């Protein structure tokens, strides 16, 4: 699709079974989602943005499904305000941005 | 252009005369630049990230270029770790997400 940017891009995503919605972000390095169980082992770490950092946890190797498109990479799961999708998957669906 | 992201999507961007990088941020509502002087008067916002909120600076109809893309909109001016172009400035560029 063709995503105009005239409101949040916002998209369904299918992650460890559950259905979540979640924004496409090229301001992201990394892919943040909200309180989940995840398999595998983990790492912490602490990403930031506005407002300062947070501690996440580190899985990799998670499918996740995008608007319909499989992409497998790391996650962070930790306590963000908003799920996001960032530049490590959204290259893996093709993501451009246009202009 | 058409931008990918494997690496960051940063662009030169003009304001004020000078010359400045700042990433085109999809998952920004808003326009927001490091501590730099602009004309006129200003309204306060709050904005929140990834870590929390934070206090800026509101200044309306500041013109800007984006990759050499007029545009003429609201820009905030505060303690944010980086310059990002939000979707406010995004949309009078014409750009769009694609995949
Ligand atoms: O970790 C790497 C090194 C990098 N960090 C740094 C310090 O560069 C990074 O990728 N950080 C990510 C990140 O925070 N990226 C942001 C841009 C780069 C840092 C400033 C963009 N992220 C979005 C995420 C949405 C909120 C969790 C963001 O902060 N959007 C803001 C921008 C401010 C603004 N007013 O536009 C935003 O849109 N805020 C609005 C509210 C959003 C809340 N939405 C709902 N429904 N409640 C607003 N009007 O204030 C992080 C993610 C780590 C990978």
């Amino acid at each position: 699709p063709q995503i105009t940017l005239w409101k949040r891009p916002l998209v369904t995503i299918k992650i460890g079974g559950q259905l979540k919605e979640a924004l496409l972000d090229t301001g992201a390095d990394d892919t943040v989602i909200e309180e989940m169980s995840l398999p595998g082992r983990w790492k912490p770490k602490m990403i930031g943005g506005i407002g300062g950092f947070i501690k996440v946890r580190q899985y990799d190797q998670i499918i996740i499904e995008i608007a319909g498109h499989k992409a497998i990479g790391t996650v962070l799961v930790g306590p963000t305000p908003v799920n996001i999708i960032g530049r490590n998957l959204l290259t893996q669906i093709g993501a451009t941005l246009n202009f």
